């Protein structure tokens, strides 16, 4: 099956809340980074590297880890440029997993309202 991710809880969040991130259909035995990002332009994500986590998929291609989410954060682009402050109540924030090459399941939308 194609890779998928789930984030629990995904709504009613507060700054500093810890969520469970699970992935399935991942590459067995591979390291994945887990993080919170927001789409700031067509095909451009601004992320919060200060709270990224990582996990290694098991022999069945499954993984489960915890992530501390932030209501707002200083966003950074892939090239390391500081983008500015991202507010998840007025920007579409998501949590996702990706391998060393940036591949993985689609991200999951979260809400802090």
């Amino acid at each position: 099956a194609a890779p998928t991710a789930t984030v629990t809880p995904s709504s009613g969040l507060s700054d500093g809340t810890v969520v469970k991130v699970a992935g399935a259909g991942l590459q067995a035995g591979t390291a994945y980074d887990v993080g919170q990002c927001a789409w700031v332009d067509t095909g451009v994500l601004a992320c919060n590297p200060a709270d990224f986590s990582s996990v290694t998929a098991d022999a069945n291609g499954s993984a489960s880890t915890s992530l501390t989410v932030r209501r707002s954060f200083e966003g950074f682009l892939f090239d390391g440029t500081r983008w500015g402050t991202v507010d998840c109540t007025t920007a579409a924030c998501q949590v996702g997993l990706s391998d060393a090459a940036g591949n993985g399941p689609e991200g999951v939308a979260i809400s802090f309202n």
